[PDB]
């Protein structure tokens, strides 16, 4: 099928959603687990650092996008491909992405709008994977991005 597309979901999913509620989700990993969690394990210290050293950035977007409904978490696929598409690509602007997105969720969850994040999780992931698919490819997909932020 398209395994960038479904490891992506995966991950950005899970990290939203463990943001948003706290706990860890114990289920397995599709195909490609290991990286996957490697993955998850490298978002949740670097992205939570992304979100504290830009608290204030983040904050003040937050409340220039007004969300509170469906229709206000639609309208954000078009920001972002504005402007995270429209850009350079490296991995500090991914985490960013990622990270802004699991701002977003904690949000939802404020505003009882937790069946959004999943909807959420989805946009972020066709704007990464279907407008930057070279660069992840070239730059070795998941692996690549453990491999970067390798401590
Ligand atoms: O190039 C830049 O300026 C930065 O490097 C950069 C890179 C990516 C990126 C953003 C910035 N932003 C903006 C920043 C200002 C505080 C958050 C959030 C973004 C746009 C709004 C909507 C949105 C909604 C969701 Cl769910 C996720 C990400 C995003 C798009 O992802």
């Amino acid at each position: 099928e398209d395994e960038l597309y479904r490891q992506s979901l995966e991950i950005i999913s899970r990290y939203l959603r463990e943001q948003a509620t706290g706990a860890k989700d114990t289920k397995p990993m599709g195909r490609s687990g290991a990286t996957s969690r490697k993955a998850l394990e490298t978002l949740r210290r670097v992205g939570d650092g992304v979100q504290r050293n830009h608290e204030t950035a983040f904050q003040g977007m937050l409340r220039k996008l007004d969300i509170k409904n469906e229709d206000d978490v639609k309208s954000l696929s078009r920001v972002m491909i504005h402007v995270f598409s429209d850009g350079v690509t490296n991995w500090g602007r991914i985490v960013t992405l990622i990270s802004f997105g699991a701002f977003v969720a904690k949000h939802l969850k404020t505003i009882n709008q937790e069946s959004c994040i999943e909807p959420l999780a989805e946009s972020i992931t066709d704007v990464l994977v279907r407008t930057k698919r070279d660069w992840l490819v070239k730059q070795r997909g998941w692996d690549g991005f453990v491999e970067f932020f390798h401590v």
